[PDB]
């Protein structure tokens, strides 16, 4: 029950082979419609674009998108992702040549085709209704 501040912002440099690992717990039970949001920003400013947005509507759906010149682009949706109510989760995002590969709790979930080069990602923000225990970038 140690925790990181939320919103959590960390500077990053992403290259093919990198892996973002996010560990934490939803802070409310699913009946309260808690959310998790992970944003890969292409700037350090508050108005920066988002190359990869990953948003968990716990108990409902996962949506992914990008914010480009201030506009949300095509939403990609997953109906079911195996987050468990009240339990700690592990979210991994691997930076591959052509896509981000998303893993949750030991399961392969999704490959999100790059819309922008990962080399332009400068900061990752993790926020909304979670308690966070760690946010690590490998390689």
């Amino acid at each position: 029950m140690s925790s990181l501040p939320v919103p959590y912002k960390l500077p990053v440099s992403l290259s093919t082979g990198a892996c973002v690992i996010i560990k934490g717990r939803p802070k409310l039970s699913f009946i309260n419609d808690p959310q998790l949001q992970v944003d890969f920003y292409t700037g350090t400013d508050e108005d920066s674009d988002i190359a990869f947005h990953f948003r968990v509507h716990f108990g409902h759906r996962v949506v992914m998108n990008s914010l480009e010149f201030g506009v949300w682009k095509l939403e990609e949706k997953i109906h079911y992702v195996p987050f468990e109510d009240g339990e700690p989760f592990e979210l991994r995002i691997y930076v591959r040549h052509s896509e981000y590969e998303v893993k949750v709790n030991g399961q392969y979930i999704y490959g999100f085709a790059h819309r922008h080069p990962p080399s332009y990602v400068k900061m990752i923000q993790v926020w909304r209704d979670v308690s966070l225990t760690s946010v690590c970038v490998y390689n």
